């Protein structure tokens, strides 16, 4: 199937990769792109799976969603029919895009420009990129707990994690999620709103004092919980994992403050590790303070070898080094990877986005560094609001909390990197008309 010479290599077929597939067919029309992917599936976003899949009846095999304002749409970010295959890939006219499924990159030869899959098979390149992603963490208590436990533990991340949680929401009475960012947030809210018309049982535990603790301040990462709390979630804060067993056919987990929890199935939200496996054949760099490849502003790594999205280490000009994991990040980054590959010599300048809903009526954007630790000032309306997250009297990152349709303005801010004197003025950008933390 796979052709032995392919132009435009992409290892991995996620986000980044699909991106920069679109890029570089944009920028160097007929090109041949080939993107191996160890995922049966053909490359699609992520974001549904803990949002808007869940909040729809047939949608586990159609996996087609809602947007909140009613447009419906496939989680593929592109069906079979834009795709040609890798063995036509060589001969078809103005060449096309071919994705290589269920095959994984076992090894990187960087002076032949040359990789091999798991199945022996062999192919050369001209341009690379490397767009692995991550794999998510497991609790060393679930590690060493049983072949039982880990059997009733799910890491969520793919469309084949989404369909075995939904089915067993259908089945057991109590599911524990174990994590209190991003994913084990919008996961509880999820399976509230499933718990509440089937009248089970959805727990939240984390070892912080509120959701998502580590990213927002803690006045309104405890507002975030009470509004968890409110879709039906018993959340549990403070709450470190010190073991992890099976009682009378539940999983029990003990905590070491002395609490116990009884629950049937166990979901591991617990962030990610960036699969970098390739960099011991490759004789790629790793950051050791970030994780990751290790990538210069152009996302570059060696002369015909990039690296974008979460598996990507890159300097930014603007911020510094850096690793990020948003899914606008993989498009940015491997849009911008694309370009580099067909001669562009582009830094990463144009700052990417996040947001995550708790509910088609809790939302929130955010764009640059954004972290708990940093000194932070909030203006609100509570409601609404914006947090700036300062570094040397600068804004270097903003959260936007239920304002919408101004990340244009957040990002002119970061970019601008004025020095404010008064950040109640430039709240009224956001049309908010304050707290320290
Ligand atoms: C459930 C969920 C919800 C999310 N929600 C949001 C959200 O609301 N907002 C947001 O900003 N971000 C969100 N994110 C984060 C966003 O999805 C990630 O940032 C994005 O998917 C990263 O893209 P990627 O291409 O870097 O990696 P991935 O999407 O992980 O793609 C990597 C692919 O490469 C494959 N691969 C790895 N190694 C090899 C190899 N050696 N050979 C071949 N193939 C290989 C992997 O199997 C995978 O298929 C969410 C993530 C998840 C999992
Ligand atoms: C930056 C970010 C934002 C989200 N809303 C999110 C949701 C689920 C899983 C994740 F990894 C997420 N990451």
């Amino acid at each position: 199937k796979a052709p032995s010479h392919v132009p435009f290599l992409l290892i991995g077929g996620g986000t980044a990769a699909f991106a920069a597939a679109r890029s570089i067919r944009a920028r160097d029309p007929g090109a041949r792109v080939l993107i191996v992917s160890e995922d049966p599936e053909l490359p699609y976003m992520r974001p549904p799976l803990s949002k808007e899949l869940w909040f729809s009846p047939n949608v586990t095999k159609t996996l087609r969603f809602k947007q909140w304002n009613g447009k419906e749409r496939s989680i593929y970010f592109q069906p079979p029919s834009f795709y040609v295959s890798a063995q036509d890939l060589p001969h078809i006219e103005n060449g096309g895009v071919a994705v290589l499924t269920g095959k994984k990159v076992v090894q990187l030869d960087v002076r032949d420009n040359m990789v091999k899959l798991n199945d022996g098979s062999q192919i050369t390149y001209e341009k690379c990129l490397i767009a692995t992603g991550g794999t998510p963490r497991s609790l060393s208590a679930i590690d060493r707990a049983g072949a039982e436990v880990k059997s009733r533990t799910t890491l969520f991340r793919k469309i084949g994690d989404f369909r075995s949680l939904e089915k067993i929401s259908r089945e057991v009475k109590s599911i524990t999620i174990i994590g209190g960012g991003f994913l084990g947030s919008e996961l509880a809210c999820a399976l509230g709103r499933k718990a509440r018309a089937l009248g089970t049982e959805v727990i939240q535990l984390f070892p912080e004092k509120g959701n998502m603790g580590k990213i927002l301040p803690e006045y309104l990462s405890n507002w975030t919980m009470e509004k968890v709390r409110r879709e039906g979630v018993k959340v549990m804060p403070n709450a470190i994992v010190q073991s992890v067993g099976v009682s009378s056919g539940k999983l029990l987990i003990k905590l070491k403050d002395g609490r116990k929890v009884e629950t049937d199935h166990i979901v591991a939200a617990v962030g990610l590790e960036p699969n970098v496996e390739l960099a011991k054949t490759g004789g790629l760099e790793i950051d050791s303070d970030f994780g990751g490849f290790r990538v210069n502003a152009e996302l570059q790594a060696r002369s015909n070898i990039w690296v974008a999205g979460d598996a990507a280490c890159f300097y930014d000009i603007k911020l510094g080094r850096r690793r990020v994991e948003h899914h606008d990040h993989a498009v940015v980054s491997g849009r911008l990877a694309g370009e580099n590959m067909t001669g562009a010599a582009k830094p990463y300048w144009h700052q990417s986005m996040f947001w995550s809903d708790l509910g088609p009526d809790v939302g929130y954007e955010a764009i640059g560094l954004v972290d708990s630790s940093l000194p932070t000032v909030g203006v609100f309306a509570y409601g609404k609001g914006v947090i700036f997250y300062l570094r040397d009297k600068v804004v270097v990152g903003i959260v936007l909390w239920n304002i919408f349709n101004r990340m244009p303005i957040a990002r002119k801010i970061i970019k601008d990197g004025e020095q404010h004197e008064d950040l109640n003025e430039v709240a009224k950008l956001f049309n908010i008309h304050v707290l320290f933390q």
